[PDB]
Order: structure tokens, then C-alpha cells, then sequence
């Protein structure tokens, strides 16, 4: 009924964001691979400056175990900036594949972003970590391109991307303290803004390092009709 429409639409939404992310992950992997061939700083700079990267990401960059950092487009980083302590770096150094960060505060722009990152390895030997930034707004736009809306939630129940920006990086409990939607169940009903809503969770397949779900929240009335 409404159930099968929401299961279908969860699946299409999840598949869309997977295909959207997977090509961007491939660009960052490709970059880490090319950086590994020749990690010299002039060659690194030239690779990161290319249009395919600059038109896809806010910026791409390489940080290494000495703390050296190269970012394109170039940007004045904050005083004391050390790439090694940033969440994209730590997440990628402690992974055998590519990663995606949860939202965090961009050191370059001050905006909330996520990052795709992967370790650049020559002959099994790490030359640094390469990352590319995507804005939260870009993600919000991707999940919204009727009866309801889509949001992105981690498998811990942390809301990562939501059209209501106030709920970003709130747990499901904190965001919906009364009648908390459960990832463990097929459907959830919860009252918000004085309406009853039906909530669905669909896993996103094929992302490296992360286990994230598409949430669908729908009006019980404007779709039952």
C-alpha cells in the first residue's frame, strides 16, 4: 500500500545517492593513484588543479605525515592547520579503502561539509591522504532533486543530512524525543509539527567504509489519499 510505495521510493533514493557518490569516489581514488606515481609537490599541485576535480569538489588536497598540505583551489588555512589531526585524514589512514566523513566544519571555508578521502599508496607505502570536499548544501540538494522528504542517517542513528539544517548531526532520539523512529523496524509513525508522519529507512549499498541509510518521512494523510 503506502508501505510498498515507500519501500520502492527508499530504494530509488538510496540507489541515486550511491551512483552520485560512486563516481566522485572514483575521481578521488584516481587522484590518490596518480599522486602515488609522483608525490613531488609541483606534480601534486598540477594534478589537483585540473578541471575534473575543481568542478566536482569545493577543493581537493593532499596532506602527509610531515604535516605538509597542498590544496586546490588554494586557500589560506587557519594558523596552526595540521592535516594529520583532521577527520578526513584520520578516517582514511585507518582504512584499507576509501572513506567518507560525517559532516564537520571545513577549515578552509568555515561551512559544514563532508569529505571523500583515501590514502595514496606507492608499493604498499603511504605517501599521504587525498581528500575532496562536498558542501552540506550540495548534499541537501542531491537528496531533494509532494508528500514528504528524504534524509541521510548513519547506522548509529545519527542524522547526517536533513532539509531541516537544525537536525544535522542530531541522533534520532534528540531530533524526535517522542515516538523515536527505529532503523530496526520496517516503518515508524511519529507526530511532528502537529501531523503524523511515516518514516522509512533504506540502506545505501556500495559505499566504502560507511554504513548509511536513506530516511523517508511522509505525511500520513497527503499520501493515504
Amino acid at each position: 500500500d503506502l508501505d510498498n510505495y515507500l519501500n520502492e521510493m527508499g530504494e530509488v533514493t538510496a540507489d541515486n545517492i550511491q551512483t552520485w557518490l560512486s563516481g566522485r569516489i572514483l575521481l578521488i581514488e584516481n587522484a590518490a593513484q596518480n599522486i602515488a606515481i609522483n608525490p613531488e609537490p609541483a606534480a601534486v599541485a598540477s594534478l589537483l588543479e585540473q578541471k575534473a576535480l575543481t568542478s566536482t569538489f569545493m577543493a581537493s588536497y593532499l596532506g602527509d605525515a610531515t604535516g605538509h598540505f597542498t590544496i586546490r583551489p588554494d586557500a589560506k588555512m587557519p594558523d596552526g592547520f595540521d592535516p594529520r589531526v583532521r577527520p578526513w585524514y584520520k578516517g582514511a589512514e585507518s582504512s584499507s579503502t576509501s572513506t567518507l566523513t560525517e559532516p564537520y566544519i571545513d577549515a578552509a571555508t568555515g561551512q559544514t561539509i563532508i569529505s571523500i578521502a583515501t590514502a595514496a599508496k606507492k608499493a604498499g607505502q603511504s605517501v599521504g591522504v587525498v581528500g575532496g570536499d562536498l558542501s552540506l548544501q550540495t548534499l541537501i540538494n542531491t537528496l531533494s532533486a509532494g508528500m514528504g522528504y528524504a534524509f541521510l542517517v548513519s547506522a548509529d542513528g545519527k542524522i547526517l543530512v536533513h532539509p531541516d539544517k537544525a537536525l544535522v548531526m542530531k541522533s534520532l532520539k534528540e531530533a524526535y524525543p517522542q515516538d523515536t523512529p527505529r532503523i530496526s523496524s520496517d516503518f515508524s509513525e511519529v507526530t511532528v509539527d502537529g501531523k503524523t508522519r511515516i518514516v522509512n529507512f533504506t540502506p545505501i549499498k556500495g559505499l566504502p567504509s560507511v554504513n548509511w541509510y536513506i530516511g523517508l518521512s511522509v505525511d500520513k494523510d497527503k499520501a493515504f489519499s
